[PDB]
């Protein structure tokens, strides 16, 4: 009871961008009140969390191509 | 009783952008006032959480192009 | 009692995008007021919350095209 | 009872961009107020938290192109 | 042909307040955006004058109490 | 032809308060974003004038109490 398993996937692919220019951009918040109240706070096994934030981002990638893959390769008797 | 599997996948694909200028973008939030009251919080098991979040963001990505592509082969007897 | 798998997808595809100019954006939000009020909060396996939020985004992506592409093969005896 | 796996994955793969030129940005945030309370914090196994934040970030990368690639082969008998 | 004039105004008027306690005040402005745009700008003979103001104030006078009296005698031959 | 003028005005007048506690304020305010543009400006012959002001005051006064009084005679021949 033989098994032959291949795995053989071939990817040529090209995620790609083209921009002459890019700019003259203005980021200007105008300001905020942010007020959290809490007894008791809990966390455990792989909690992730923001309470009480007031944030600003500005994020002008001349690239921002992304790819992401992932092969799974799964065996059980 | 043979098993013979084969996984040849090809992907030749292009996902792209052109785009000669990009920009003149203007942002300006007003500002607010957030308020949250809580007695007990608890969490566990991969939570991601944001509780009284005052957030502003720009993205101007010139890229901007994404690609995601998963494999799974599984195998059970 | 044979098993012969081939699993040999072909792709070619474009996803694609052409834009002279892009631009002349304005996001100009008025601000608000925002509460909420809780006892007691729980969570688990694999939750995503926001409470209480007031936030504001701008996302111009020159590129902005997106594929996503998901094989699985899967075999049981 | 013989097992025989090839696992011959190929990337010839390009994420790529190209910006003629990247500029002229303005991140001015205006200023807020953040105020958080609380009786008893606990937290354990990998948790990551924020708490009581005000935070601005200005991301310009002329790269920005990203790309993630898991191979998992797993093998039980 | 005589003028005999009197003016002999009296006043016991009392203006007047009493206040067990006064407190307890809270003034959390959440914060704006303000743009004035102008070519030209000309005053002249007592002008009183605010462009683009963004501004908060707290008047908590345990006192508080204003009296305006304005005597004018005018005469002419 | 005889002028006699008498100006006698008496004032016994008493502008007051009384105020047992005074306290427990709070003036959080939460930041702004102001802007003004201007070519030219011009003023003359006692303007008064404020432009692009961002401005928080907090004024407990225990007192208070003012008190304006303005005696004019004028004579014409």
């Amino acid at each position: 009871g033989s098994v032959q398993i291949v795995y053989k996937p071939v990817d040529l692919s090209k995620v790609t961008s083209k921009c002459g220019s890019l700019g003259n951009i203005h980021h200007k918040p105008g300001g905020g009140q942010v007020e959290v109240k809490s007894e008791k706070l809990d966390f455990k096994d792989r909690v992730q969390s923001k309470i009480g934030s007031l944030d600003n981002i500005t994020h002008v990638p001349g690239g921002g191509n992304k790819k992401i893959e992932t092969h799974k390769l799964t065996f059980r008797e």
